[PDB]
C-alpha cells in the first residue's frame, strides 16, 4: 500500500510515496530558524531536503535568495532577535513556522541550530511549529494544493524523542493539521509525500485513526 | 456509560465521570501563570476549579500558600519574568506546566492572563503545557495516581478555538500524554475526570 486518502473533518488529505520535487503545486522545504542557505555539510547538509533543494532545484543563485529574504517584509511576530554571536552562518533568527514563498516553493523555518550547528527541536517546539505552519497555509493557501514531507524525519533531533518513528511523526502531523483545519472552512489541500524507500517502513493502516484525532 | 480504561502505550489511562476533589492520590488544580490565589471574580473566578479549590478545599490559609510558593525553589526554566507593571496579583511569572505540590494537590501553572486578566492560551501554548506537564508528572510521580480534569474546558479561552469541545480537548490530552509516556518505562497512573454534567456531550464510547 503506497497511497491513502482520508477525510480529516471534512477535508481530504493524501499520504503517498513519491518525490516531493515532482509534485505540482506548492512544495514545502524545511529550512532552519535562520533561513540558512549555505550547503557545506557544516550549516546546511547536502543530504538534507534543505540542501538538496538549494543544490539542484533553486531557481537563480543562492546570493539572490539571501537578498530576497533579507529584503522581505516579515510580520513583527515572525521576526525574532539577532544572534550576533553566530560564528558560521546568518544571524537573524526567525520564529518557527515562518514562511518565505519562492516561486512554487514554501521555505519554512523548521529546526533550530545550537552552538554546534546541530539541528534540533523540543517536542513543544515541534508541536508549536506544526500549529503555526498549518495556520499559515490554511489561512494563506486556502483550497490550494500544498505538498509537505514528514517534518523532522531527517536529521532534525526532537529532544528526548531521538527514536521517534516516522509513523509517529506522521500521526502528529495529522493530529495538528486537524486541530488547525477545524477552524478553517476551506483549508489547504494537503498532501504528505513520503520518500519511496521509507514507505515500506510505515504502516499507513496504523494512521487512519488520526483522521478523527486519536 | 460513565467510565472507560484505555490501553495507551501499555499504560492504563482511566477516563471517568465524577468529582475531582473526591479522588484518592494526587489531584491537579489549574492555576494561572502567576500562581495567583485571590478568588475575587476578577483575577480568579469563584466558579473556576481554581476558585473552588481555594474556597472549599485549600487546607490552610491563602497566605500560607502564597508564602510557601514564594519561598519554594523551582527550576531555572520554571521561573520566568516579573511583570512589575502588574496592577494586581502576584508578579512572578512561571513557565506553563510548572508544578507546586500542596499535600495531595498538584497546583500547576496552566492559563495566561492578559491586561484585562483574561485566562487565555494559544493552541501552541496549550500543547506545550501538556507536553511540559506530562513530562513532569511522568518523571516525578511515576507509578503514582494522578487525577486531572479536562484542561481548557473551563473559563480559559484557547485563542482561535473559542468553541473547541471537551471531547476534542480530551483527545489532545490523550495523545500528548502518549507522546510523553513513550519515553518512560514507568509513567504515572493517569485518571482524567469529566464532570457528570459533561459525560452526556462526550461519547467515551467513540474514544
Amino acid at each position: 500500500l503506497s497511497e491513502i486518502n482520508l477525510d480529516v473533518e471534512g477535508s481530504i488529505v493524501t499520504v503517498k510515496a513519491g518525490d516531493l520535487f515532482r509534485q505540482d503545486g506548492f512544495k514545502v522545504i524545511a529550512f532552519n530558524e535562520y533561513f540558512d542557505t549555505q550547503v557545506d555539510d557544516v550549516i546546511i547538509s547536502h543530504n538534507s531536503l534543505n540542501g538538496l533543494y538549494i543544490d539542484n532545484y533553486l531557481a537563480g543563485s543562492v546570493s539572490d535568495l539571501d537578498h530576497r529574504i533579507s529584503n522581505h517584509q516579515f510580520e513583527e511576530d515572525e521576526l525574532l532577535e539577532v544572534n550576533h554571536k553566530r560564528k558560521v552562518g546568518k544571524t537573524q533568527k526567525y520564529s518557527l513556522g515562518t514562511i518565505f514563498v519562492n516561486n512554487d516553493y514554501l521555505l519554512t523555518a523548521f529546526s533550530k541550530f545550537d552552538d554546534k550547528n546541530r539541528a534540533f527541536l523540543t517536542m513543544p517546539d515541534y508541536l508549536a511549529f506544526l500549529i503555526n505552519f498549518w495556520d499559515k497555509v490554511n489561512r494563506i493557501y486556502a483550497q490550494k494544493s500544498v505538498s509537505v514531507p514528514i517534518f523532522g524525519s531527517g536529521i532534525t533531533r526532537i529532544k528526548e524523542h531521538k527514536n521517534i518513528s516516522d509513523e509517529d511523526l506522521l500521526k502528529i502531523m495529522l493530529w495538528t493539521f486537524r486541530i488547525s483545519e477545524m477552524r478553517f472552512k476551506f483549508p489547504a489541500k494537503l498532501t504528505i509525500v513520503i520518500h519511496k524507500d521509507k514507505i515500506d517502513k510505515i504502516n499507513l493502516l496504523d494512521i487512519k485513526s488520526a483522521r478523527n484525532g486519536l
